[PDB]
């Protein structure tokens, strides 16, 4: 029979170059000992410049007597990007593609009476092989499953491009009934003739049989026998949506024809529905009308990167399930197994690409490279009823159109980018009849005036207006005009979303803040506008999951910060916005303060400090309390209501209630208040440790120390604030210290600080970041209360540019307040934080 | 006058030796920026053999012109383990000890011309330095603060011991007067004399002037001047403690004689309070008994190690002070003057030691070393009221009990051990008159004969019963043993606790499984021993946090994980198990589930899974709901009660409420759960993940995968388990796994593992890893090998991890795994089930 087995323990790695590094006698011994799946690329989490090139993996075979007649198939189910696979020294076989899996029959190369060596050479730097730009890392390394499968020598074709040889689809579908072809390879790896029984055995969701199907045949030796068996039609089918996730286990199975002996087993899903994509009226699934409800998943969690384990990859399905989504967007490129098993069975539709991205290079082979993905891809997921479109490309303009601003440097590149979309266009409907193209756009026209949407079946739109510029009520406005310009090309909303921070809050949540708020006033106003349009076929929100890039600075390095839940997925507020409008079967009242568990605010005497709490929930309304005081009942709209919530007291518990098909929900939580006083005095200084994010309206929560960091404000009378300048923000990383978005925020020209407090001694601390690389050179003093402090401070000359500083002063006043002024020198006065505690 | 701020920006640093570093003009552009404070030790979260070595770092000083005519004084606060200053080039002094400051008068080797360059080296390699030998990381690096101060020819001394220069006591206090005594030192950097005014305002706690001495002092250039101003007794004075933190200012100034400019200044508290230690009634502060109820605390977190600024140590000391605390053991080292200062001013008594642990070995130079750290830290921190007992010594004889066991090797160890013992003591005695000696043991009778236990004026000690052998109730017996043959001893339980990891979870907790109950069920015990015991002075728990010991492997390999608050400072339930038995100020209710918030069970058909969810209270009635149904009132013994409640729904609200002193209080969580069916159908596999930590009573939850693994089972019809064998255990790291305790439980000599199930095809994964450092052996499933002959110690190696998965077809009724050894044991770490077709 068929024994498939992993061979993912007992590795030795070791990164960079080695010669003879496949030789069987080579001694690994200090390598270092790793388990696939593996990347060496979680440097990435830190390091903007992650190590791209070689790394060698070696592991001993001693294979089972058993085998000793059987043919052995060796399975990487991944390796990024490239790899080529030794056995005992001899190259057995290569691979391009970081994301497709490869397969060899290793048995010439095998020998059963001593230890085998295989040895396998990855390379994460060649330039021919997708991609070669994009917003994601591109880790290196063997990250999914490596496999043996021994089989007698006739079975099914394993070599077909690493697929299961196999290949199942329904011609025709509808309610009365539907037609099932089945379809694959026999491979006959023996010497001699072989006459055997082909079995088809198809049964019903519910398990009972519907029919088995036989044909003998007859294979020569060597020969590759192709079957294409069609089943009787199958009358009243039950029919497969992501609610009603119906699947039709097909077994098939290869005996000898005389002695009737098992010889290979291979089993699959099918299933039956159809769809249809409209340019007015959107998505149909089986004839009725159908929203959409999609996500993006990217593959990787912070820090081991795309070294998943296959529970991993369940466990994101189930959150992406859990909230209520029907779809997803497979993306930049085909992900695991085991993500598209849940799919089938638990119920979720799927659109599924190769990471061919910002631009089509001038590189021999690249052509080619993507070409053999695409079928790789296609051919691998051919069995998986839950995939309804492919795609290949993704913003192919963006950089393009960065780099080229001539007619001249650009007419090549648009031919070389039309001739190799037209290319995979013509593999895709080749490899599959069965299901629709599709492609990705950046948010511009070229992309019509290219031809390049002329090309798929149907069209997606990346669009964040209200994020990297423009007003939220530009991303309707945008879908209008195209669906005013091309009504034929039905349109998804294939990215949109928007980058938030659990350390930032902000009572006025604006744009590039990357407060919690501000993401969900973007998805608070995009949802709607996708559910309630009906020419928008659905959107696919990007991204599920806060992910590794690179390249990214922003308020979390290394991260894309636009996940519904952080990296290690633990959900954010907003997933409960996306399960309250998706889930109807269920109640959803979710209290949105799990993102902001640690508040802080200023008080006027001892009166309450108000800070908004808001609540995502399904309920037509809801009361909220505060340490058992009732603050009302609101009626929701758009899955959410908001409070104007009382603090006072250090560890307030807040409860929400409300009925739900006549039941009553509830949920609760306690959060940590610390109340900062307006007006100081002997009193209420002791203990205190007032700190200010200067120069930003958000509250900063620091997950280091824990403190919180107020939004600045103006200096007034018997209280403590700015004195002049302006606000000024970047975006670029900062280097020490772990509180980022603290110091990319200052008072840019700043004039004075003050505070009004008594006579002591206390520590200043002031904190500093130059953001003006543009620089003259920003160079001033600093006095407090007309004691020089500073001379001549220089952060950019001391530190350089985006580099924190913070110092601390003692000075001792004998003033009823603590005046700290700004002397220019050159450039400008700044102050990105300060922190004032009471010594003496 | 004077002027203090920081250097802590603006560095360029290097790991490793480094040709010319000290140069003013070496290139240092190459070099990591970096912002102190700052560690090199980054790696020891990670790697035991952390780098122990010499690091280099350099940062400019521009002199402003207004520093022209003043002395600069440099400051390190800490360097670990010892450090080494150049200005421009030059030497300029070096000091031992990671945990004390130092100071240097620069000023000789500074230009105002041209920028100043200083450069640092450091050097956590040198085993004459404590400790040299203890459970924690020897973290390298300048990781405290670093100060220029200014100040004019005629100054405080800022240079003995790095201290302040003055030292501040009450010789005595009564309810009905104290005395006052101001000492301290003025140097003259001048190159002539100078007549001088020196000033002492002393302020009550609520800011007004109680008196004000003043004396006349000259000096001769470079001459440095002593004295010692009583002050007019204190009537009626304010008491200091704990809970009312009455502290009197104290301002020191110097103003030229004729001019009567002000020259320099200095403040700092005083406190009246007194105490005494009586070895039958336990302790007293101001007359009154006072129990002291104490957490030690290490000085890092991960992964920064001690590279903490001040609003991290204020912190850590608020969520001390919030939990209850009046006393805190600060150990094994000096820690931040930041931590000090709320010591003093919100209020908690301190007991402050330095790292000389487990053996003092034959070091050339290292008992000179020890009595300089200890001179250094009294000095330093000797204006602290917080501060009542000084410590030198802590398990100084635990590692020279392992190495040497005649009574000829002892010899010679011991010899050195009582000398450098009663040297450091006399030391302490001549530095500080004022405040009480300890030392900690552990549990062992031999501090008592080798005469270790005569030589402070009382002992700690660190007790483990329960937790490394023997049993909760030796730990009390073990104490009252102690007290009937050494009643004059005076004992605080300076160490006590329990290691617990929040992934492990048991309905049977049993010491080293390391699951949260366990550390729970310990700590119920010891508590209450030390609020009822009398002559218990008082406890120290440890510890307050999970801290850095690179050394440990058990269930979180590199961290000692016996805190009550994780190494992120968030507490773990049994925090306010402490605060609901320490505060009575307020209410405290707290359902005692954040530490599980993750459950699975095995669930019999629909019917609902019982698993217990614990509650930390003050009130003595509580009411708890689950999902808005109620599970009765309960009343509550030892600030506890436990219900068993129902689960059924994956996320349920939990909810409980009491009265207090009139009042209704409420607390309420939501937590997951996830049932697994006891008997497999086709109905109940689909989604199904069945995970088992095989080997082991505890519910594992990976914090990587989220998966939860179930309890072992044995196997019954209808159902699945396992077949034959017995628990093994393992505390050694276990590689390539980040879900360790999993493969460190296992079933050894295991016959089978059953699952009654359909016909289908299954995906089996099988965790091995060999604990025994030649196992071989087969493995069949319905009667077909799958493996011929697998050793996993030949594959892999011991104590690395195997995770093997096989697609098994299923053609009867169940799936038999049976384990056939031809070498060795059969042993299974972990199994886990899914339905495919
Ligand atoms: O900027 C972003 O968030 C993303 O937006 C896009 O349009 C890209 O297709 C995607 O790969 C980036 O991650
Ligand atoms: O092993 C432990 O947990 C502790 O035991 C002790 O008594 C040691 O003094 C302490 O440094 C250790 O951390
Ligand atoms: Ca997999
Ligand atoms: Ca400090
Ligand atoms: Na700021
Ligand atoms: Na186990």
């Amino acid at each position: 029979q068929r024994q498939t087995q992993t061979i993912n323990d007992s590795w030795k790695f070791l990164k960079g170059e080695c010669t003879a590094a496949a030789d069987s006698a080579f001694d690994d011994s200090k390598w270092t000992s790793i388990h696939l799946p593996h990347t060496w690329n979680t440097d990435a989490y830190t390091e903007k410049d992650y190590y791209r090139g070689t790394g060698w993996y070696r592991r001993q075979l001693t294979l089972p007597q058993g085998w000793k007649e059987k043919q052995i198939i060796l399975r990487l189910d991944a390796a990024g990007k490239s790899a080529t696979i030794y056995i005992n020294g001899k190259n057995v076989g290569e691979h391009a593609g970081g994301y497709t899996a490869c397969s060899f029959n290793i048995t010439p190369f095998l020998s059963f009476d001593t230890p085998n060596t295989l040895a396998v050479c990855v390379d994460n730097a060649r330039q021919d092989i997708a991609p070669i730009s994009g917003d994601f890392t591109f880790f290196g390394g063997i990250y999914r499953d490596v496999w043996l499968t021994a089989v007698p020598n006739q079975h099914f074709n394993l070599t077909n491009h690493g697929s299961d040889g196999l290949f199942i689809s329904t011609p025709q579908v509808s309610e009365e009934q539907a037609t099932l072809s089945i379809r694959g390879e026999v491979k006959n790896d023996a010497p001699e003739k072989a006459t055997l029984e082909l079995t088809h055995t198809i049964y019903r969701p519910d398990g009972t049989l519907l029919q088995t199907l036989k044909k003998n045949i007859q294979l020569k030796a060597g020969e590759t026998y192709a079957f294409s068996n069609e089943a009787t039609p199958v009358l009243k089918p039950e029919l497969w949506t992501p609610e009603t996730p119906r699947l039709y286990r097909v077994e098939t199975t290869l005996r000898n024809r005389k002695t009737k002996t098992l010889l290979d087993q291979s089993n699959h899903y099918t299933a039956f529905r159809w769809f249809r994509f409209d340019g007015d009226e959107g998505f149909f699934l089986n004839g009725k009308p159908y929203k959409l409800r999609g996500i993006c998943r990217h593959q990787d969690q912070k820090p081991i990167g795309p070294a998943l384990t296959d529970e991993m990859h369940r466990r994101d399905f189930l959150l992406m399930k859990e909230m209520g989504a029907n779809f997803i967007r497979i993306s930049h490129y085909p992900q695991d197994d085991a993500l598209l098993e849940m799919c089938d069975k638990l119920g979720m539709l799927a659109w599924e690409e190769i990471p061919i991205i910002d631009i089509v290079p001038n590189t021999p082979g690249y052509g080619d490279n993507c070409e053999r993905n695409l079928r790789e891809m296609i051919r691998q997921h051919y069995n998986h009823p839950s995939i309804i479109t492919w795609g290949y490309m993704n913003e192919i303009l963006l950089v393009t159109q960065r780099k080229y601003k001539t007619e001249a440097e650009l007419k090549p590149v648009l031919e070389r980018t039309l001739a190799l979309a037209n290319r995979l266009e013509r593999v895709l409907k080749e490899e599959d009849s069965t299901r629709i193209s599709t492609m990705a756009f950046h948010g511009s026209n070229s992309y019509n005036e290219t031809g390049l949407s002329k090309i798929t079946d149907i069209v997606g739109w990346n669009l964040y207006q209200g994020w990297y510029g423009g007003d939220l009520t530009g991303f309707e406005k945008f879908l209008a005009q195209q669906h005013q310009n091309h009504p034929t090309h039905p349109m998804i909303v294939s990215e949109y979303g928007a980058g938030s921070d659990k350390r930032l809050h902000s009572l006025h949540p604006r744009a590039f803040d990357f407060s919690i708020e501000y993401q969900q006033k973007y998805l608070e106003h995009y949802l709607p506008v996708l559910e309630d349009t009906p020419y928008i076929c659905g959107g696919t929100h990007w991204n599920f999951i806060d992910f590794s890039s690179a390249l990214r600075d922003e308020s979390m390095p290394r991260i894309n910060n636009k996940g519904l839940v952080y990296a290690d997925r633990t959900p954010k507020d907003v997933y409960h916005y996306y399960q309250a409008a998706w889930r109807k079967d269920i109640p959803v009242l979710h209290i949105a303060s799990r993102d902001w568990t640690d508040r802080a605010g200023v008080q006027q005497g001892n009166a309450p400090v108000y800070l908004p709490v808001k609540i995502y929930t399904n309920l037509s309304e809801v009361e909220l309390f505060i340490d058992g005081i009732s603050l009302g009942k609101q009626k929701t709209e758009n899955y959410t209501a908001t409070f104007e919530v009382p603090f006072s007291n250090r560890n307030p518990f807040l409860f929400a209630q409300g009925n739900y098909q006549g039941k009553t929900v509830q949920d609760g939580l306690r959060i940590n208040f610390t109340p900062i006083p307006a007006c100081l005095d002997a009193n209420n200084l002791k203990g205190l440790e007032l700190a200010v994010n200067v120069g930003s309206q958000c509250f900063f929560t620091s997950d280091e120390s824990q403190l919180t960091w107020l939004p600045d404000q103006p200096y007034a009378a018997g209280s403590w604030g700015y004195i002049g300048g302006k606000e000024g923000t970047a975006q670029t990383e900062i280097q020490n210290t772990a509180d980022g978005p603290l110091f990319q925020t200052l008072r840019n020209e700043i004039e004075g600080y003050r505070f009004d407090a008594p006579q002591g001694v206390y520590e200043i601390e002031l904190l500093f970041t130059d953001i003006f690389r543009r620089n003259r050179e920003s160079t001033f003093g600093i006095s407090i209360n007309g004691e020089v402090v500073e001379e001549s401070l220089s952060p950019c000359k001391e530190s350089g540019y985006f580099r924190a500083l913070r110092k601390k002063y003692y000075i001792t006043n004998d003033k009823e307040y603590i005046d700290i002024r700004f002397h220019s020198t050159s450039g400008t006065c700044f102050l990105n934080g300060i922190k004032l505690r009471n010594i003496y």
